[PDB]
């Protein structure tokens, strides 16, 4: 026999549904989710890391001028300076005093710590999500992991579960994210090869091995001092290690629905929005036919205590005449109060717990195939802050017959009444004035 | 100097456009596409292949009953049969005649030819397309491959081409396709684990190595014969090799626009719909200034011959007084007739070819910066079937002054006229009747 239902996506919450086949005793299932991942799809676009310069050992030859040659490496700049007269440690270096010339070169490369430390960019797309559900009934506790796009079945002892696709598939990401060591950000990074100096994305590369760079930090070469040997050097300072101290607040603090992150693969867990549908193919060796089905009649329910509040703070007893021992099943057929236990015991009186966030509930309950009702009046608790949430639907609406709005029909009927003598005493002379 | 244009997406077709800068001579470019791919994005969901059964060697022990054990493998079924008395080759097997018992088991696994022969499912999404364009002008023949999403530049000798994104990005695919060996189909396959026996998708698996199956073919075990040794066996026949003889017509025969397929990666080629935009960054060393620009005046164009038809079947001559030799450029500034050659020669008379699918064209043509007109009357060809297509826009509209509708103004003016004596001869007495 096959069935369909919907369950709310919120961790640690009971929900329950039926089958009522024909002939046989009823059967009540409960469904409860324990985990909910989420996963987008990525494709890399570039990386960045810190860099380092090199100034390899400038060249002097005296009374003979120069010429330097070009060569392939990113951001190579050579220069040529006339009229230099150094003065090294031992004495004066060489004496062809007026006509001396000197060259200089330097370049930029990646540092030695890039293959442990980098900050990469990415791009997002449509995403899929998977859940873990604990389902119990009959004589069996089981749990099951499942994809949520509507194609993946799974086998319990004879039964098939396939899940509805989604309510809606929005995500707490937009199209461009950037990931650096255990938290994800939300930037808008420059495209490629257009990083102006100083800010983020100053050194690019695709997949992190080698051979290709991009570097525009504005190298210029300056004139050396009067009577020394060094190489001067001028540069706007680096762009990576000026980002990781004056940064932002991360995305682990402005996530919308409690949606927590941890990422060697990027995820978003326990994210609590919406409904997930479920459908059911149920086997046949998990019912009871009629032989051990007890017959129960003249059911009468009362109440003794209630609060609102946030847990199982409503108690009720039951009265019934038995004929045979066994085990029946219980349910309340309305959305205003959910019960606690999944199977009452046999002969005598027995109690049931329930919770309801309303002033005056009324519903109909049925331990086995006979039905009954019982209603109550309620009062608020004296507290303000709890540590554990939400064990009711959250519907606080008035009933059709309460102390509160039994006042309502008297006033509306009362105001409905006094026009009624007014309407006809108009008319009773309205005929006679056509004499 | 920068420029923008649009070109029609149809293989083997000429199109041409200008720049007219200032001061310099004009310049005419032509653009022509030779190939057009298309490519969607995929993600695998399951596969299927043929299967095979195994019946490993049933067990007898006599005057001692049985018990078989369960074990983990897909679709394992064991049985137990009482009162069997076999009779093997040599004589009677064993003699504990009344109390004998016998067991049987069998299972299902994948065959030996799955890693050369399978049929997988997939899913489609948004797609991107790339083209190959031959562009020529000046003194240069070149071709260039290019992405069509508006981000990818490309370098000729100094110039930059970037292409407009798309007209629209529909595809000849819907969201679920299934691929088997060189042609793609269009099915609607069951989700996962819900394949009822006999039809497609009877054995599933994700990525094709091992360890996980799904199999529901309805194995049952039957009673062995009276006095033999075999294992009976009953099964609805396989689902894969009942699909590949009674199949469908494939998608290589109902593709919409001539869109042909071949697929180790899935593609769709030469697919002829729509327009693709183009923009232009043009260098400066590919013009002529004025020094070798000849001066041409008193241009006069006539005509001698035309057909409609499907190729270059209109010829015209040109007359002009020269002052210096060289090479000028030609163009017709309307959408009713496209020319053939890209640069006329210098001094004398010269001819130009053109094509036009209309009864009586009129347009304005300009070998260099002076302009002229020439019109003609035409007649249909005597043929019905050609082997090569479409060398005109395809606009067959009437002109503003033809033999055909010079008849039109006389009738409309004639009917416009005879009301005009009627209107005033009304009025001329309409005053005098207010005497």
């Amino acid at each position: 026999y096959e069935h369909t239902a919907v369950i709310p996506n919120q961790v640690g919450f009971p929900y329950k549904a039926h089958v009522a086949r024909e002939g046989y005793s009823p059967l009540t299932l409960q469904m409860q989710v324990v985990e909910t991942s989420l996963e987008p799809t990525l494709n890399l676009e570039y990386i960045t890391c810190d860099y380092k310069t090199k100034v390899p050992s400038p060249y002097v030859k005296c009374c003979g001028t120069a010429e330097c040659r070009t060569q392939d490496k990113p951001e190579y700049k050579c220069a040529v300076f006339t009229g230099v007269y150094p003065f090294m440690w031992g004495g004066a270096y060489c004496f062809c005093d007026s006509e001396n010339t000197q060259m200089s070169e330097a370049y930029v490369e990646r540092a030695d710590v890039c293959k442990h430390d980098y900050a990469a960019a990415y791009r997002a797309h449509t995403a899929s999500l998977r859940a873990k559900i604990k389902v119990t009934y009959g004589t069996v506790n089981q749990t099951v992991e499942a994809y949520v796009n509507g194609d993946h079945a799974v086998t319990l002892a004879g039964t098939k579960f396939i899940f509805g696709p989604v309510s809606t598939a929005w995500t707490p990401f937009d199209t461009k994210i950037v990931v650096y060591k255990g938290e994800v950000y939300n930037q808008d990074f420059p495209p490629y090869g257009a990083g102006q100096p100083g800010r983020f994305g100053d050194i690019q590369s695709r997949t992190l091995d080698s051979k290709d760079l991009y570097a525009n930090t504005g190298l210029k070469l300056a004139r050396p001092a009067a009577g020394n040997i060094h190489v001067p050097y001028t540069q706007t300072p680096s762009g990576f290690k000026t980002w990781q101290k004056d940064r932002d607040s991360p995305l682990n603090a402005k996530a919308p629905f409690g949606c927590t992150i941890q990422t060697n693969p990027v995820r978003a867990m326990n994210c609590a929005v919406g409904n997930i549908p479920v459908s059911m193919d149920i086997a046949d060796s998990a019912f009871t036919r009629l032989t051990d089905a007890p017959i129960i009649s003249e059911l009468l329910c009362t109440v003794s205590t209630c609060t609102h509040s946030s847990d199982f703070g409503g108690v009720a007893v039951l009265s019934y005449k038995v004929e045979k021992a066994g085990r029946c099943d219980v349910h309340s057929h309305s959305n205003v109060a959910v019960l606690q236990e999944v199977s009452i015991e046999a002969e005598g009186r027995s109690v049931i717990h329930f919770s309801t966030a309303s002033a005056a509930p009324s519903f109909i309950v049925s331990v086995c195939s006979s039905r009954a009702t019982c209603t109550a009046k309620c009062e608020p608790p004296k507290d303000h802050v709890v540590t554990y949430p939400a064990n009711h639907n959250g519907i606080t609406l008035p009933d059709l017959s309460s102390t509160a709005m039994t006042w309502a029909q008297h006033l509306a009927g009362g105001v409905g009444l006094l026009i009624a003598l007014a309407v006809l005493i108009l008319v009773i002379v309205t005929c006679i004035t056509l004499r």
